[PDB]
């Protein structure tokens, strides 16, 4: 069971799956400005990757750039209209924007894209009882 290789074999199938990896991960050590860049040289390797600046429009939330979570989602949508939590992170930001009414629709949306991703419902209860105070 010796997975055979050569010296000038990648035993990465995709390095561009590996730096979002380490990305994540990069995130995950407490970090987030620099996780935002190793998303960012992760869009360097995959651009048409949309769910990889869902990523990025997530963290500028906690940085009070929502307008950059907004612009981000705007073209995200034209590069991969199926990048389903970048839907949840959009209606979370529109939530800051009072636009509970509109945020309920884009979690709707994250639930219409692949209902696996009922997380967004969770969040949809956080925006709807928000107006409903």
């Amino acid at each position: 069971m010796g997975h055979h290789h050569h010296h000038h074999s990648h035993m990465n199938p995709d390095l561009a799956l590996m730096v979002k990896n380490k990305g994540n991960e990069c995130f995950q050590k407490g970090d987030y400005p620099q996780a935002m860049k190793h998303y960012t040289e992760a869009i360097k390797r995959n651009p048409k990757d949309a769910k990889l600046y869902s990523n990025r429009a997530a963290c500028y939330t906690k940085l009070l750039e929502f307008q950059l979570a907004l612009k981000d989602c705007e073209e995200c949508i034209q590069l991969e209209p199926t990048f389903i939590k970048g839907y949840t992170r959009k209606a979370a930001a529109l939530e800051a924007m009072k636009d509970y009414t509109k945020a309920m629709d884009v979690y709707q949306k994250a639930l219409d894209l692949d209902s696996s991703c009922k997380e967004a419902a969770d969040g949809y209860q956080r925006c709807m009882m928000a107006q409903y105070n």
